[PDB]
């Protein structure tokens, strides 16, 4: 909690953080188990794309910075 004075930031972290959450635990099932294989990776990197898209807005390293 960097940013405790705006509660959005802390909402946008805590978002970044279910995300990441879900996505770690669909990595794990991933793995724990042509084009079909790609849909299944994106599937399963839903909340890691998600988790990066935060993370890109949170930290804005990769949304501030560039769109």
């Amino acid at each position: 909690a960097q940013i405790t004075g705006r509660p959005e930031w802390i909402w946008l972290a805590l978002g970044t953080a279910l995300m990441g959450l879900g996505t770690l635990y669909f990595l794990v099932k991933g793995m724990g188990v042509p084009d079909a294989k790609k849909f299944y990776a994106i599937t399963t990197l839903v909340p890691a794309i998600a988790f990066t898209m935060y993370l890109s807005m949170l930290l804005g390293y990769g949304l501030t910075m560039v769109p």
